[PDB]
RNA sequence: AUGGUUGUCGUCAGCUCGUGUCGUGAGAUGUUGGGUUAAGUCCCGCAACGAGCGCAACCCUUGAUCUUAGUUGCCAGCAUU
């Protein structure tokens, strides 16, 4: 249930450059951009509440893949807020497609957390927590978020549809959910959840991470 | 026929693999791009993530001292040739 007159301040993208596929939900074209299509935003954004809800509800991680700069407050602050381990860095290669190694990642993290309350330091001279407190100072600012994901990402919220392209491929390789806002400038029949709107603006990304985000967090603690 | 052993290419810095992806395939990717080093050395981007031998360091010697300890070695500080 999309606020249709707080959607006005997230309807907008690339022009002059847009691909038949995901142009058939532009509304027209005025001197500036295609102007996106209002209400298929609005029952698209409805079939990821129902669907992102009812969805996530069973019980799986939702991968709150976001790449653009500006695209990682939204991510970082709504699924570290909200119930998903997701990765606004610069993207991992094959994050879901290598599924062991991004594990033995996950060891490297996990010794270089738990060995810093571990005595890491005074043990070794200098270099050893000089240059260890570099390797996870180096390490979990790359690849911290997927310690919300031991089991495999069982969905993928992704919040770049050009920039998150090997996400989409990754997705594309096992038979994973993969929905997401892709722009005015993309590919419509990759993902499965089209948010035909833009993502230039960042209270755009605050509306769809917060959307998405809030979705499925308030649908999956009304439990109890 | 060989085991063992040893030269050089050369202390030059390379040489490969597990997993993943591409490509029908052989293959590639990592190992390429940006700098920086003696170095595939280090860092940063990167469809790759990791590890192995290599590089380095660890070993010995070499110039600085401390402490232990003074005999055949050293002789300031005294007599002695």
């Amino acid at each position: 249930m999309k606020q249709l007159l707080e959607a006005g301040v997230h309807f907008g993208h690339q022009t002059r450059r847009w691909n038949p596929k995901m142009k058939r939900y532009i509304f027209t074209e005025r001197n500036g951009i295609y102007i996106i299509d209002l209400q298929k935003t609005v029952k698209k954004v409805e079939e990821a509440y129902n669907f992102t809800k009812n969805l996530a509800a069973e019980g799986g991680k939702i991968l709150f893949v976001g790449t653009k700069k500006q695209a990682q407050d939204s991510v970082k602050e709504e699924a570290q807020r909200s119930g998903m381990y997701y990765v606004n860095q610069r993207w991992l290669g094959g994050t879901l497609t290598n599924f062991e190694t991004i594990q033995k990642r996950i060891k490297r993290l996990k010794d270089i957390e738990k060995m810093q309350e571990n005595g890491t330091f005074d043990v070794l001279p200098k270099k050893e927590v000089v240059q260890l407190k570099k390797e996870l100072e180096r390490l979990e600012k790359f690849l911290g978020g997927i310690k919300d994901m031991k089991d495999l990402p069982d969905a993928l919220f992704i919040i770049d549809p050009r920039k998150e392209r090997i996400a989409v491929a990754e997705a594309r390789k096992l038979n994973i959910p993969i929905i997401g806002i892709v722009d005015t400038n993309c590919d419509p029949d990759e993902i499965d959840v089209v948010i035909p709107a833009n993502d230039d603006a960042i209270r755009a990304v605050k509306l769809l991470t917060s959307k998405m985000a809030d979705a499925i967090l308030e649908a999956k603690q009304g439990e109890e």
